[PDB]
């Protein structure tokens, strides 16, 4: 509903400089703009550590000026914020569709929320993969084994899902506020079989969650509570839950951003 932040684009007074880079989905139905903020510092020897950012029109609007200077700090990161090209913060269709799952009984495959077509999560990480990265790498140095995938609400399940079903693309995983609540949790089944599928692989991953959320937009905290118990015990898993109190969800989003920026590099 509501407009994206631009202002932070044309800006020339931070320790970063932001640039577009376009490209469309392999059906040809979705439209994205991957927002680039790239360090005044030179790469490190091995490239430039990565940080991807789902919902990037929104992502974007949450990079502050205080976090940015900061991040400056001799290892500053390549942020990639990916975004869909319209004016809005928020591209519904598009998103709902590129960041769920399929779920493999359904024909056509439509959000329980907004009954929007879904289940394109495979595609878009493909797409990251054979698309995204290739294009953003054309534009500077990456350093493949440090990057971070960062996602909010259904970003977060796309997150998850990339972590459960194809670990070790990212070192470090982020995940705000996760919609675990999905088709009654479903994403939950994906992990059966992680520890297996990481072998021989290290990796991150991050979970927050806001003290005011509800369980569902239609028992809260007990699905995550019941996730990080789990996944505790996964040998080669890092995992660190920071609850936020005093965020309902769309807060979540800023909070976790800004919070994942201030974190320690990857390695
Ligand atoms: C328009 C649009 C698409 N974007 C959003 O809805 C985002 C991010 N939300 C999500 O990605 C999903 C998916 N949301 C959508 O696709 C659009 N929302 C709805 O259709 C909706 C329907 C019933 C009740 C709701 O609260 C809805 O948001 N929401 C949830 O998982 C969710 C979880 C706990 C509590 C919630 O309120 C949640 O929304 N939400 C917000 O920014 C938000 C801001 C203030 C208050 C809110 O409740 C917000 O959801
Ligand atoms: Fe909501």
């Amino acid at each position: 509903e509501a407009t994206m932040d631009r202002s932070l684009l044309q800006r020339q007074d931070l320790p970063y400089r932001f640039s577009a880079v376009d490209l469309d989905s392999v059906d040809g139905q979705r439209h994205y703009r991957l927002w680039l903020g790239r360090p005044l510092q030179a790469p490190p020897a091995a490239g430039y550590p990565v940080v991807w950012m789902l919902d990037g029109n929104a992502a974007v609007g949450a990079l502050d000026e205080s976090t940015l200077r900061r991040l400056a700090d001799g290892d500053a990161p390549l942020l990639v914020a990916i975004g869909y090209r319209t004016p809005l913060r928020i591209d519904r269709a598009g998103r709902t569709f590129d960041y769920t799952p399929a779920s493999p009984g359904q024909a056509d495959q439509r959000d329980p929320l907004n009954g929007l077509p879904s289940g394109g999560a495979d595609a878009f990480l493909d797409l990251l993969r054979d698309g995204m990265r290739p294009a953003v790498a054309a534009q500077a140095p990456l350093d493949t084994a440090r990057q971070t995938l960062w996602g909010h609400s259904y970003g977060g399940l796309l997150v998850l899902h990339a972590l459960f079903t194809r670990p070790g693309e990212f070192a470090r995983y982020a995940a705000a506020s996760p919609s675990l609540w999905w088709r009654d949790g479903a994403i939950l089944g994906e992990r059966a079989g992680l520890e297996q599928r990481l072998r021989g692989k290290r990796a991150e991953l991050l979970l927050w969650r806001g003290s005011a959320e509800p369980a569902s937009p239609r028992e809260p905290g007990q699905a995550m509570a019941r996730l990080v118990d789990d996944l505790r015990r996964v040998a080669g898993l890092t995992l660190d839950f920071q609850p936020l109190d005093g965020l309902g969800h769309g807060e979540t989003l800023g909070a976790s951003l800004r919070l994942l920026l201030a974190r320690p590099a990857v390695e």
